[PDB]
């Protein structure tokens, strides 16, 4: 089955920013042509720690920021909604709704996601075990949802640290396809936070266990992103990452075990 | 004062939140020293199985609230979901609740201070005690004066949860602390036998209140069923604490 | 039942050291006759994270130094071994023999323990469930041990940091009688570590819950100490703490449940 | 080369051990890129029940595994529980193991390093990847020049252990690392179905070996039944790891 890989920056900082992450996305998608390529932006960090962090531009930015995207590349979109009402206006433009990790139990927002008839991706809480996806599955089957996705991002492990049990991959596998999440797994919650020296061996670690795809928030330059600065991967680096997992993939395939 | 927030986990109906708000009432006459606040939710918005028991709707909820503190003058408290349930809800409720899976959305904190009402968020099972100072800045950037911050467990491992209780001196730097009795004994995805030996911890070590989710049959209850104090075990369990508090209470720390 | 409280420096440093605690533990077991006193020190720290930190002055030394604190001040003495061969020279003068966090698995040490017909104290390992130290209530038990002792000292918790999970305590006590280790629960392994700050509120805690005695490591002045430097309790803050303990034991008491 | 220790939990009797060795024998054979170490326990010193299978001794067990090195030339490992163990099991011994439990016992490590045989320590399920320098320290200080650090979990939660990969590249920087596939998927106090993707994650992570208890029947064994890989399937494995080291290799990390 094609490999996903979904990528972009965390936050649309700037219909600018977009484009220019964009175009290094579509010139990827043209080389790796056995990858589905989504482009991936939040028009909202509804989640802060701090009141006095960047959220966004707001929905209506967003929307139109990630439709230039769309029409000028011709990139599959992702976003996450936040609340209900948000699913009908998001779902003009993205093609899978993201459903964030603190939120994935929320009823409402899953089923408001599920009826827009797109596909949805549900970052798996870091409070949740492998096996109690099955139940967030259901929910979103119950409200329609034809195309389903489980993403891994990390467990709490003690205080500010987040562990990645790679048991989880064949687990949740066993009711919906599977995206590992390279950046937000080795994030540091309330850190200061993030170690992006381990971004790459885990991934690698990922394909090697066996995922449907791989999520990773790229930014050009990091170190002056708005948010999740520490743990966004350098947009140079995107296509040597792409191409060792994709090797790593094609070695390991003969033995994903079948479920 | 000493603050017990107490009630049925979901208005399963306004019959049984009059049945136990008939108790609170009792008690709250029985010790005046405490300020006791009803406490029932209108929907249970993340339940785990889409066939499980949500509720009644968020107007009859109101009604059955609005009842309760007509009928027994109690304070009430209840907890929100979305942003816009902020208002209609602040109407009968004195304290609005912020669900632990909540506890970082914005929004719904700032639309919860902008009430006017006091705010009680219960902390994420994912957030360290320091973290929690950050969610006391954005309530009171949002206008909220009255700042609680309820201690209902942290995860540890799968399907359970620790009580850590060096949160209670941490947190209290910068708001009142509660200690959720019912919920930190829950096994998430609980046991009963645990929820007196940990509360009696609680006010040892020190707390501003407690919060506690009582049913007159429990195990007949439609929402956290394995957790749920049976109501006829509520006023031993306040005098019990009331009188570890007194002695402990002089050694609280500064 | 007489609560015990079990309290010494943590490392035998010199026999000054140990005369100079156990006069104050003396004085202090005058004043509360209502308490078990047990002198405990170690004679040698033989799990130190470094090879560069103090370890001791040896067996034969150490044993001298106890022995020279129960002929002076009459009182009960407890030390811990860490290979079976430690366990007759020991109960030569040791009441109580201590058996380490990391080596309660190991079933020869508690054997040799357990032979020697002295009571029995074993540290609860961070890797253990509750409910696993009823196997090692039972090898004690085969091993001839009649008087056995079970401590809560924390559980692993992320890296470098331990939670006390206090439904032990009653799980415990259902085989065994417990006792709640105030200085070793709050400390930060190879945290350089320790938070004496949160020792009193946790052990209030200890005994508001219930369990039959607790052990603090104390020292006239922690800061200079050549072991737990960061978690022992000072010396001057002792008779505090167990006057306060006793007061909510008393008050919480009617209150413990019956197992 | 790439280090692959493999063997039955326990010396159940010499005759299993013979059964095992033919095997690895022939595996050593067919893989001349790779070093096999033989391994299996003279005494299973930390089990949870008193009433559980420990073992035939340690004079017993050097015998067995004597005769697997003289029988098959294969290089020896088994793990010491007490310092005065260490110069006996040397004389067959290759390669000394220190038990989890016993990761931080200074006598235990020094004792196994005067031998001057090579050492490899399995991380304590308490200990953060950061903390295994000082292990090595004191093993250096002892006089050992070839040390390994071997992976086995961590403790998450109760009765359940988590690998946390990050410790690959972090333990590396002081020793060569090896992954326990085998004890990883345990749960104290395990899921086989979990072995092959986790021992797939190592090395594609990077590591200098793997640790791999086996046995004809695993069923049947008398300790760790639950996890031990059945024989038949250790080439499989084998060859599987290879291949992807060979193409992951290329991105370790310096």
């Amino acid at each position: 089955e094609k490999f996903l890989v979904i990528a972009g920056p965390c936050a649309i900082e700037s219909e600018e920013l977009l484009l220019k992450v964009g175009e290094e996305i579509k010139r990827l998608s043209e080389k790796f042509k056995e990858v589905e390529f989504v482009f991936k932006s939040s028009f909202d960090k509804a989640n802060r720690s701090s009141i006095h962090s960047f959220r966004g531009h707001g929905l209506e930015y967003g929307v139109k920021a990630l439709r230039k995207v769309k029409e000028e590349f011709g990139l599959k979109i992702t976003t996450d909604i936040h609340e209900s009402w948000q699913a009908e206006p998001v779902a003009e433009v993205a093609d899978i709704i993201q459903i964030p990790a603190f939120l994935c139990r929320q009823t409402d927002l899953l089923l408001a996601a599920a009826k827009t008839g797109r596909a949805v991706n549900v970052k798996k809480g870091q409070f949740l075990a492998p096996w109690d996806t099955k139940n967030v599955v259901e929910k979103l089957k119950f409200g329609g949802a034809k195309e389903i996705y489980l993403t891994e991002r990390g467990t709490t492990f003690g205080y500010n640290n987040l562990v990645v049990d790679f048991r989880s991959l064949p687990i949740m596998k066993q009711w919906a396809k599977v995206i590992y999440d390279a950046t937000g797994s080795v994030q540091l919650p309330g850190g200061l936070g993030g170690m992006r020296e381990f971004i790459f061996p885990l991934i690698r670690a990922a394909v090697a266990v066996g995922c449907d795809g791989v999520f990773m928030e790229t930014h050009p330059e990091p170190e002056k992103a708005l948010s999740d600065a520490s743990t966004q991967l350098p947009l140079s680096q995107l296509e040597g990452i792409i191409e060792a997992i994709l090797e790593i993939r094609e070695v390991a395939s003969k033995y994903y075990e079948t479920i």
